[PDB]
């Protein structure tokens, strides 16, 4: 019934915003009345953070499995957000448009973009202390602005945006970015 | 009276979103009362596209001044956005919110990043043309990310947002991605 409601927030959310989208919507799909779904979740938006919230421990958990050539490991850390959040399309567009109206969405994001950050970070680290990339910038600045050019390209790619780069080049296109900008210088 | 609105709308949005300002808040500051500013516009959203129209044409403005060694050119036009945006905060955190919300606000900002990413391509291909960049990426798919990590970054530094680079670094830190991604590879 958790379940349930979740794959009905999220098949619905293909179709339309949140905001077109009602307690009576998901409990309809669901399969179960609306006191009942209040029982499940406080609301609609309760819905989409769980649903963001699998979506990027997810993404973390496929960074923490390769954890355990250089462009080549850049492109597979890369890819674990193309192929997680570029497969959750519609749970990407809706999490990132809450941002700006749910603090415990905002909240989520920010903490796991720092954590991110804080891992590349680590790894421009680790590459300069093995002499094979040059200390040019502080490695925690440059891994911000990598992380933060990833956020919106890829999202930008993943809603059809204008502008944006297509999603058959997008990671091509971030990956010299960062091979570039971390080994170049 | 159209400045004067103009002004205490800017004013105004340092304090408290657009949400939280009415069209009597913005009337009262200019000295004139609510019909008299519908006179002027139609609504508080277009006070703030308006504004956001105002910045945006002056970061263009200076970026055709500039057309008219390489990472200091680059740091030149980076910078025309850095001190235009970064001059106008309110104006910069509202108008961004608000492409949400308005589609005028949402094609305004997709009108300029085109022309934005156009330009930056255009250059990169002079820079290639004359063998001073590698032909690594196709040229408006590079500038197309170089131009949306540049609002993502800037934006969010101007913010102060978890995470974000620091406003003092975040020049410096573009600057380098820029050249490294451009010339290297
Ligand atoms: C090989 C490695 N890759 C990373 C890595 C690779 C990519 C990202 C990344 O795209 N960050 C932004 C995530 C977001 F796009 F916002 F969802 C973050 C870290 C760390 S170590
Ligand atoms: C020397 C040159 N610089 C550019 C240039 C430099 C910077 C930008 C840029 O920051 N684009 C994003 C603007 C935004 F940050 F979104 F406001 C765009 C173009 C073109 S030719």
């Amino acid at each position: 019934r958790e379940l349930a409601i979740l794959a009905t927030a999220e098949n619905l959310l293909e179709d339309r915003p949140l905001a077109d989208i009602s307690v009576d919507d998901l409990a309809k799909g669901a399969g179960i009345s609306r006191p009942t779904f209040y029982f499940y979740f406080p609301s609609k938006e309760a819905v989409l953070l769980t649903l963001l919230d699998r979506v990027v421990n997810q993404a973390d958990m496929a960074l923490q499995t390769l954890a355990e050539d250089r462009e080549n490991m850049w492109r597979t850390g890369i890819n674990v957000f193309f192929e997680t959040f570029g497969s959750h399309k519609a749970v990407t567009r809706a999490g990132q448009a809450a941002r700006a109206t749910s603090v415990e969405v905002a909240e989520l994001w920010s903490t796991f973009m720092q954590k991110w950050i804080a891992y590349t970070a680590a790894v421009i680290d680790a590459e300069r202390d093995r002499g094979a990339a040059p200390r040019t910038l502080p490695a925690h600045e440059l891994a911000t602005a990598l992380n933060l050019m990833n956020e919106r390209t890829l999202f930008a790619s993943f809603a059809g945006e204008q502008p944006s780069v297509p999603e058959a080049r997008v990671l091509d296109t971030l990956v010299h970015i960062w091979v570039t900008s971390i080994y170049g210088e």
